[PDB]
C-alpha cells in the first residue's frame, strides 16, 4: 500500500509513468523549481514544492512528508528521478521488504555484467550478507578481488563470478523514518563518498538490499 515520491531537483515523466505501473496508491513529484513543478503538473502529477536547501532526495522527502502530513507509518518509496528503468513489480517488492526483513530502510540492486562499471565511481557498488543485509555501499569496487586486481592491467580479463552488485536508486521507508533520518547529523562518511544511504549504516541502523 505504498506511496511513491520522486525527488526532482522528459526524464521525470518516465520515472513518473514507471511509478504508476508500480501499484503505488500515490505518486508525488518532489521539486524545488517552478518550471519542473509546472511541467510535472502538465502530465497529471501531484507536486510538492520544496526548498533548494537539501543535499539529498531523502532530505527533500523529509520536507515532503511534513508539508503533506504523510502519516508516520505510511510506506514511502523514493524513486530517484533519474532511474533508467524499473520493472514496476520490483517497487512492490522493496516496499514489502521493510516488514519481511524487519528493517527501517529497504532497497534494491542489480547484478553487474560489465566489469568496466565495477571501476566506475558513478556506478555505486553494494554488497550484502547472506540475507541481503547491506555490509557497505561504495563508489570503490567492493568486494576487492585480491587475486585478479593485484597488478591488474586489463578490465576485460576480469571475471565477475556473480560477486558484484550495482546499487539502484530506489529506497523504501515509512515517513517516520525519513523524519528520523533527517534528525541525524550529516556524516563524514556520507559526505566523503557522496552517498546518502551511508547515514543509516553509520547510525548503526541496518539496510536490506534485494536482488
Ligand atoms: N540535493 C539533492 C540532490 C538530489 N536530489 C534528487 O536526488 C536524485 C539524485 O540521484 P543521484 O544524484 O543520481 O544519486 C545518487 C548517486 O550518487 O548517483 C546519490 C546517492 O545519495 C545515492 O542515493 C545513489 C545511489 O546509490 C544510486 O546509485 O544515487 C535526483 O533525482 C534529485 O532530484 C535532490 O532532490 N536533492
Amino acid at each position: 500500500s505504498f506511496t511513491v515520491i520522486i525527488p526532482a531537483r522528459p526524464m521525470i515523466q518516465h520515472v513518473f509513468e514507471k511509478a504508476l505501473q508500480s501499484g503505488a496508491s500515490r505518486v508525488i513529484i518532489a521539486t524545488d523549481n517552478e518550471n519542473v513543478a509546472d511541467v510535472a503538473k502538465s502530465f497529471g502529477a501531484e507536486v510538492c514544492m520544496t526548498s533548494v536547501n537539501h543535499n539529498s532526495g531523502t532530505e527533500r522527502l523529509a520536507e515532503v512528508v511534513e508539508k503533506l502530513a504523510i502519516p508516520d507509518n505510511e510506506i514511502i518509496v523514493n524513486i530517484q528521478g533519474d532511474e533508467p528503468l524499473i520493472p514496476p513489480v520490483i517497487v512492490r517488492q522493496v516496499a514489502d521488504n521493510l516488514a519481511k526483513f524487519n528493517v527501517n530502510m529497504a532497497s534494491l540492486a542489480v547484478k553487474i555484467h560489465d566489469a568496466e562499471e565495477l571501476f566506475n565511481p558513478n556506478a555505486v557498488k553494494v554488497l550484502t550478507d547472506k540475507d541481503g543485509y547491506v555490509l557497505y555501499f561504495s563508489r570503490s569496487v567492493i568486494p576487492y578481488d585480491r587475486d585478479q586486481f593485484m597488478n591488474l592491467q586489463d578490465v576485460q580479463k576480469v571475471q565477475l563470478s556473480d560477486a558484484y552488485l550495482r546499487h539502484i536508486g530506489i529506497y523504501a521507508y515509512r515517513a517516520g523514518f525519513i523524519k528520523q533520518y533527517v534528525q541525524w547529523a550529516p556524516t563524514q562518511l556520507e559526505n566523503l563518498e557522496k552517498l546518502e544511504q551511508l547515514r543509516v549504516l553509520y547510525n548503526g541502523e541496518r539496510i536490506h538490499v534485494e536482488l
